[PDB]
């Protein structure tokens, strides 16, 4: 698998990129380029149902962001291909994404850049070790990723009295103390991994954000599938049982993409199963 | 219905609004302040299935804007609640539309803005126009898409591929053309719709805000179905320089003697 998914540490900065597909007649000179310079390290690889799709190919596994239903608002802005630059230098990694960008057209066009950095503890209780693996990595090797945009009012956020704080996320923010007397709204009430009868572990690789959009986190979600994090989105989004993530009281997402994560072949990335 | 659904000639500017329900408690009072100021005709007013969730009532033809599994993308940004300033200044409108998000906070946060300025040989009109649009009740259904396109890409084609693009009329275009792609005439239940888009341009390019109008969500949808290469494989070549960056689907209630009439939503 690429190993940047479960790599630790996590570098400094990241930036994502999102591409729609424009001219598919260019597609195979545009991956000519692109695929040498993808190591699974600094340069992470994800494709997306439109470009599955564009090439009458089915990935098992990959389907759209899907389409939840329900009293809040997880929009789905799904496109053909995903790159996830990993680095320590911000300057490079924006000159690194620029001759990218160029070198993916005229076949993709981008549709969406997030740049992400490393007031609560983000991405803690993540699966670690050989169950980061097993949650995240399917036999093949591929990874399937969840990505979100969550803008945050951290104006109306810490304006609520500590008590009603710490009871949106449901723990303490002094010690990072889990609440067991938190409402079932509560996010870690909501999300809690081993709550589902399936039990939906996936790993988190968030990183918080800050432009013209506004300002939150870049939610990352890799599994073995979309299963586990689908389920947890629609039981934050009140389709189990009506009960509404406390988050969405203070932040909502403004993006909702799923990405395939391609295998590493010893060589470089493996996108067999898409291409002849 | 709202009579600014239909009445033209379109004002030279519009500002459409879309809200996200965000504190639900608060709800009541922020439409005891929203609703005595929708007249549907300077004001319009666009009930999102979010909304309906959120208070437990199936709006009939009500759904979000759907999930295309298509190799172009249109994007589902449902929203809750979506306000349609019409007006000649925009300045005018801009004055208004922030008395309006004042006066949704609490229970509503601005969740997205479009500032809308001014064929259409085949929109229908008159009587026909009514008959497309507005459902018995006098509802309407609104599809809400915010088109980007590359006009610089566009016109560097030669101008037989831009026109064979759009289809103009050419009878020996392509099937890809868009006006072959939405010949409202050549869906079996003819798909015809009422549109009143509006070009736009800020900070996330330029384009066509595009509004369809119908008496349900069935003539923009099987359309835009078909537009996506869902029917018979073939894409519109719209996608080839221009691709949405939002969508929503929205019901516009009906007026009353006087004023806007959603109990069908709250009883
Ligand atoms: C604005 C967006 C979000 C913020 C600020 C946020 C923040 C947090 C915080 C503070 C915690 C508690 C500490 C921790 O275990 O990491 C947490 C836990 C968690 N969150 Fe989120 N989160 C967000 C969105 C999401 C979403 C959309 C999911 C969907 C799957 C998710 C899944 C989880 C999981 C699985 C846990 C661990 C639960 C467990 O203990 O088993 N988070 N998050
Ligand atoms: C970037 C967005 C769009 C642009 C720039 C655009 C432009 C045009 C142009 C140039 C025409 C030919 C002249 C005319 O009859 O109006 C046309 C026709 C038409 N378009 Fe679009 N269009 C867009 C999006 C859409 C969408 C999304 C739909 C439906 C879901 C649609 C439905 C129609 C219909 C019904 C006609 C009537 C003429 C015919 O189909 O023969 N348009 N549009
Ligand atoms: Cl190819
Ligand atoms: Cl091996
Ligand atoms: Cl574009
Ligand atoms: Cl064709």
């Amino acid at each position: 698998f690429q190993q940047g998914i479960l790599a630790t540490p996590v570098p400094a900065h990241a930036v994502h990129l999102f591409f729609t597909l424009q001219s598919p007649e260019d597609l195979p000179a545009a991956l000519d380029r692109l695929l040498p310079q993808v190591d699974g390290k600094q340069l992470l690889l994800g494709i997306g149902a439109p470009l599955a799709k564009a090439l009458g190919r089915e990935i098992p596994g990959l389907r759209p962001f899907p389409l939840l239903d329900a009293a809040v608002e997880n929009p789905s802005t799904q496109h053909a291909l995903w790159l996830w630059l990993r680095g320590d230098d911000r300057g490079d990694l924006f000159h690194r994404a620029q001759a990218l960008i160029q070198a993916l057209a005229p076949a993709f066009v981008l549709a969406d850049e997030v740049d992400g950095f490393r007031g609560y503890e983000d991405g803690t209780e993540n699966p670690q070790g050989d169950e980061a693996v097993e949650a995240a990595i399917a036999d093949d090797g591929s990874s399937f990723a969840a990505f979100q945009l969550w803008k945050h009012d951290l104006d109306y956020f810490k304006s609520l009295p500590q008590a009603e704080q710490d009871n949106i996320i449901g723990r303490r923010l002094s010690d990072n103390e889990e609440l067991d007397d938190a409402p079932e709204s509560a996010h870690v009430k909501r999300t809690a991994q081993e709550s589902f009868e399936p039990e939906a572990f996936m790993v988190r690789r968030s990183m918080s954000w800050a432009d013209g959009r506004g300002a939150g986190l870049a939610f990352v979600a890799l599994g073995h599938s979309f299963d586990a994090f689908e389920v947890q989105l629609r039981r934050m989004s009140g389709l189990e049982d009506g009960i509404i993530d406390g988050l969405y009281r203070f932040s909502r997402p403004l993006t909702g993409g799923y990405y395939w994560c391609p295998p590493m072949s010893e060589t470089g990335v493996d996108l067999s199963a898409l291409l002849r």
